[PDB]
C-alpha cells in the first residue's frame, strides 16, 4: 500500500467514518486528473487506493470531503473540504501516509512516510 | 479588511515572513480565477488583499506556498502548498482571518470568522 | 509586554473567551510556584501577565483551563487542561507569546518568540 | 491495551522514535504518582503501558520527552516535555489513544476514544 489515509474527528474524539476521499494526478496540460477515491473505514482509514506500480512520481491531491461529513453530524463547517497536494518522490521511504485531524473550522494534516 | 492571512513558523517559533499567497474564486464556469496575491509580512500577516465591495459570496481558495517558503530557506519540504476552500459572505458580509501554523510535512489551518 | 496567551476555538472559529489561564515558575525545590494568572478577552488575548523585571530566568507552566472553557459551554471535553511547560529567558529576555488552539478532543499549542 | 502512545515528527515526515513516555495518576493529596512508562517503537508507539484491571477512573497525567527527542537530533526546542491530562471515564469507549504531532516550537495532541 503505497498510499494511505486516515481521518480523526477532533470534536468526538474518534476516527472520521465513511468520509469521502478523492485522489488527482496532475496530468501534463496542468489539469487534475482522477486517480482513486473511496470512503474512509470504521477505523477512519482508507487502503487500496493504489499500487506501487501506478503510484509513480508526480503531484497528486488528496481532496477529503469534510463538508459533508460535518453536515450529517448536523454541524455546519467552513470548508468545502480538505487538501492535501503534495510530490511523490521516490528517492525517501515507501509508503505515504496522509493523515487529517477534523474540526469544523480548522483541519491539520501531517504526512508519515515510512519504509 | 475582510480577508486576512496569518502564517506562523513551528520549526522557528516565529512568524512565517514572505510566504507567498494566492486567492482564487471559483467562476460561473467553475474554473478557479485569479482573485488577489500577495507575501505576508515581518509579522507573518498578510492585510489589503481585497475589499468589501470586491469580495462578494462566492467560493474561495486560499493557496499558501509552503513549499517556495522551506526551499526559500534551503529546506525540501512535502507539500506543495496548503490550501484553504471555503464558501464566503453567503449569510453577508464577513471578515475572515486564515491562520495556518507550518511544519515541513505538516500544516495547521484554521478560520476566525467575525460578523463587523 | 513579555508573555503574552492567544486561544481559538476550532469548533466556532472565533477566539477562546474567557478562558482562564494559570502561569507557574519551578522554584528552588522543584515545585510549581503560582506566578501569574488571567484571562482571555474578547479578542482570545491575554496581556498584562507579567514584567520584564519579574519574569526572570526559569522553567514556567502556562496551564490553559480548557475543560472550564468547555463545560463553560456545556460541552464535555477531554482533557484537564493544555500545558505547555518552557524555559524562557536563558539567553537573555524575550517576548513569549503562547497561541493556542482548542477542539474538545484536541488541542494545538504554538510558541512565538521574539527578541526586543 | 486501554491505553496507546502514538507520537508523530512533523519536521521529518516520521514516527517519533524512542521517545521517553511517562503515564502518571493523580493520586489523594494531588501529587503525580508514576503508573507506567516506555519508549515509542519504530513505528512510533507505545503499547502495552498498562492493563483494563488497573486503568481505573481517574485523572492521568502522559508526559512525553519532547526535548531530549528534539536534542538527540541537534535540534533546539521550545518545550520542556509535552503534557497530556485528562479524567478516564468508564462511560464513554474501552480503549484510550493518545496521539501527538512534534515540531520544534509547536505540538498538537488527540485523543482517539474507541471500543
Ligand atoms: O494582531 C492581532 O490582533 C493579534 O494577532 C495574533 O496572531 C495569531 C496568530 C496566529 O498565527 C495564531 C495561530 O496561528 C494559532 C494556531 C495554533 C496552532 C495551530 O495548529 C493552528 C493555528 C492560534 O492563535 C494565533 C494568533 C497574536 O497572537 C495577537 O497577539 C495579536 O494581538
Ligand atoms: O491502523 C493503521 O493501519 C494505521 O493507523 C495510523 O494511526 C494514526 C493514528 C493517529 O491517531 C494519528 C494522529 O492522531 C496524528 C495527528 C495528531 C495531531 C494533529 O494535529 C494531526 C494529526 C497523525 O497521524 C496518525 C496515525 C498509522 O498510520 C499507523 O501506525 C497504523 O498502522
Amino acid at each position: 500500500c503505497p498510499l494511505m489515509v486516515k481521518v480523526l474527528d477532533a470534536v468526538r474524539g474518534s476516527p472520521a467514518i465513511n468520509v469521502a476521499v478523492h485522489v488527482f494526478r496532475k496530468a501534463a496540460d496542468d489539469t487534475w486528473e482522477p486517480f482513486a477515491s473511496g470512503k474512509t473505514s470504521e477505523s477512519g482509514e482508507l487502503h487500496g487506493l493504489t499500487t506501487e506500480e501506478e503510484f509513480v512520481e508526480g503531484i497528486y491531491k488528496v481532496e477529503i470531503d469534510t463538508k459533508s461529513y460535518w453536515k450529517a453530524l448536523g454541524i455546519s463547517p467552513f470548508h468545502e473540504h480538505a487538501e492535501v497536494v503534495f510530490t511523490a518522490n521516490d528517492s525517501g521511504p515507501r509508503r505515504y501516509t496522509i493523515a487529517a485531524l477534523l474540526s469544523p473550522y480548522s483541519y491539520s494534516t501531517t504526512a508519515v512516510v515510512t519504509n
